């Protein structure tokens, strides 16, 4: 009684998937197992269905494989193997036995046949025995570092290439990044010879800086920066449409009158019944007191007491939603501390020079919260502490392992090159931010302590800052579209939660999701002295618990990222719409402003050149990116599931199409958040 096992072995399509390695197989059943069995005539190319007929013990009904690589001979150039899936039938079983991988085979690799089970689900022991010695190495190969106690924890890894190859860039995205790093280098260069000898003479100027970039179009607010509406309809649709809030009261540092305003108020009610009609709108960015710029300033509440040295500040800004439903910018304080020296300015200033000066504080104080607050440590940095528990916590059998893979990966292997080159020291930061030079770090540590998971559960942030109320704060289409997207996701999750997982008490066994949970809880976002909770749960207990966490997490890797990432074209590709650095510090008097003084505070022409290169850089899609719901890489075999995503992938072609309609009556289309221009992950 021996067994004909017929074999078709589908390898990955990704450059290096293939491989000249001797390949054996062992397979594993009921009765026994065979040996490890060749799979040798032919070879291994990437994107191949390969087929095998291989003859051996009868094993009876199979349970699970195991796949051997030699490591290649003195000339395999890398054999490192990655495997989409292996299809077996044996001759003396009436089943076709589906084994689902799309993981790196590197000598040795374990896979089951069939559906994602939960590790109390009824399987052979051999499965069980082999699962728990999977999370045993997982836990040896993922293990957490800090860069100090007040940040998320990281994976350990010294470079990229000492990370799990699972977790490394695929080499086209590596390609698209050095390649980036390339072209940028030799855009400044060019830019630099172009512009070398000249007169920075105007806000015109600059728009020569993006002119020999490839960016997708012209920055959309080139054209119109430098009108209040603009300005203003950029703290709803720009990169950081994140920190206003509806104002039920001025704050008592931010002295505001109807005196200051009545001017821009046009629907007939002065500031107070404005305020009550839930028209005005504020931010206040109190986070920036005490930051350290570049060249060593430090930002008082009141502000400050040839070299490269920079500012930033701590301003409040009022907007008024207008009768056309235009947000229009009407207050600005400089610093946090009212006074003659830290005045009120408005759209109104005697001198107009003032005004502009204005906004351009409110914009390096938003620029400096944006890029290190609200992109590189609420999206980068806090969600890896998810990736990396993903890998240490969950097995590749469990259903939860199957959804988040394909949305945790490359924020792992884009966070550990950036820690070199992003964050480090002389990095792009360094250049281009005025709280580049160190207190970049400290600032992220002092947002970090204030971070909690309920700030990444969109509809309940939206609520809390007052501005979820479309007949208020009309013409906000990232609240939108990534409410949409949101139900979308919560929708999707909540079937696949379903299938798996048939009650609370499920959840409460599953000992891989408590595990997953309580590592974030514990050594992710770890409350440390001086932190404020961090709303991780140490536990789960329900369905709709899970889906929650879940859905926040899925929805910021790829719909938050790319709303405050891929929007930095248009944010920042002119400069003066939104400046990262300025040169002197800010005036304690009214009527200083000129032309010439502002020219002279706004970034130098190289600054800004490298905002640019920055901003390429980071928003360049890999030629094999793959976006939201597309799932051509996931290891799913269960039918029902197969089914959730068919629905997902309709609801989302749907919310596409609403979005398209919708932008083709906007001045300026918003388009950051359709699904064919979101990746599934954070992975630039
Ligand atoms: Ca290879
Ligand atoms: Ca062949
Ligand atoms: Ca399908
Ligand atoms: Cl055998
Ligand atoms: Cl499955
Ligand atoms: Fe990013």
């Amino acid at each position: 009684h021996h067994a004909i096992y017929n074999v078709e072995v589908e390898t990955g399509d990704r450059e290096h998937a293939g491989t000249d390695a001797t390949i054996t197989i062992r397979i594993t059943g009921a009765k026994g197992r065979t040996d490890y069995l060749k799979l040798d005539k032919g070879s291994f190319e990437a994107g191949s269905k390969e087929q095998y007929t291989v003859q051996g013990f009868d094993v009876g009904d199979i349970q699970l494989i195991e796949l051997h690589s030699d490591g290649g001979g003195y000339w395999s150039g890398d054999p490192d193997w990655f495997v989409n899936r292996v299809i077996i039938i044996s001759s003396t079983q009436d089943r076709v036995y589906s084994f689902p991988c799309f993981r790196w085979v590197i000598k040795d690799m374990v896979l089951f046949p069939g559906e994602a089970t939960l590790p109390f689900n009824e399987v052979p022991a051999i499965v069980s025995e082999q699962r728990q010695k999977e999370l045993e190495q997982r836990k040896l190969t993922y293990q957490w570092d800090y860069v100090s106690d007040d940040m998320p924890g990281n994976i350990k890894a010294k470079t990229h290439d000492d990370l799990p190859r699972d977790v490394q860039f695929t080499d086209e995205k590596s390609r698209s990044y050095q390649e980036s790093r390339k072209a940028a280098l030799v855009n400044l260069g060019i830019g630099s010879l172009f512009t070398m000898f000249e007169n920075w003479d105007s806000y015109d100027d600059y728009h020569i800086l993006y002119r020999n970039w490839i960016l997708g179009g012209t920055p959309n607010m080139a054209d119109r920066w430098h009108e209040d509406r603009w300005f203003g309809y950029q703290f709803l649709n720009g990169a950081n449409p994140v920190i206003l809030t509806r104002c039920d009261a001025l704050p008592s540092n931010f002295p505001v009158t109807n005196e200051h305003v009545n001017a821009s108020l046009d629907r007939g009610k002065n500031l107070d019944e404005e305020i009550k009609d839930g028209h005005i709108y504020i931010v206040d960015f109190k986070v920036l007191v005490g930051a350290k710029s570049y060249g060593g300033p430090v930002l008082e509440d009141i502000g400050y007491k040839e070299a490269d040295i920079r500012y930033c500040a701590a301003p409040l800004a009022l907007f008024y939603v207008n009768k056309l439903g235009h947000l229009m910018p009407i207050a600005i304080q400089i610093n946090q501390e009212p006074g003659p020296e830290n005045p009120i300015w408005t759209p109104h200033e005697e001198n107009e020079h003032d005004w502009m000066m204005a906004k351009f504080w409110l914009g390096v104080a938003e620029s400096n919260f944006h890029q290190l607050n609200t992109h590189l440590l609420r999206t980068h940095l806090t969600t890896e502490s998810f990736a990396l528990s993903t890998w240490r916590n969950l097995a590749s059998a469990h259903p939860i392992f199957k959804l988040l893979q394909p949305h945790i990966y490359g924020v792992l292997a884009i966070d550990t090159i950036g820690r070199k080159e992003l964050i480090g020291s002389g990095g792009i930061v360094d250049q281009s931010l005025s709280l580049g030079g160190g207190g970049h770090v400290t600032f992220m540590e002092k947002c970090f302590k204030e971070v909690n998971l309920q700030d990444y559960h969109l509809p309940n942030a939206l609520k809390k800052r007052g501005v979820d109320d479309p007949s208020k704060l009309p013409g906000f289409y990232y609240r939108d579209d990534g409410l949409a997207l949101w139900e979308a996701i919560e929708t999707f999750i909540g079937e696949i939660i379903a299938i798996f997982y048939k009650n609370d008490d499920d959840v409460k066994r599953d000992n891989e999701i408590q595990s997953w949970i309580y590592d974030v809880h514990k050594n992710g976002w770890r409350v440390n002295p001086g932190h404020q909770d961090h709303g991780v749960p140490a536990s789960f207990e329900s369905r709709e618990q899970l889906k929650e966490v879940l859905t926040s997490l899925v929805f910021t890797f790829s719909c938050q990222h790319a709303a405050v990432n891929f929007s930095q074209k248009d944010h920042y590709g002119f400069t003066p719409n939104a400046p990262a650095i300025l040169r002197h510090p800010p005036p304690k008097k009214k009527g200083e402003a000129t032309l010439q003084s502002i020219l002279s505070t706004l970034p130098s022409k190289s600054q800004a050149a490298k905002a640019i290169a920055t901003v390429y850089i980071l928003t360049k899609f890999s030629e094999d990116e793959r976006y939201l719901g597309n799932y051509s890489a996931t290891a799913w075999e269960d039918k029902d599931a197969l089914d959730a995503i068919n629905r997902f992938q309709d609801k989302l072609e749907d919310i596409s199409k609403k979005i398209k309609q919708r932008n083709e009556n906007l001045e300026v289309p918003y388009i950051y958040l359709l699904p064919e221009r979101i990746p599934n992950g954070t992975a630039i």
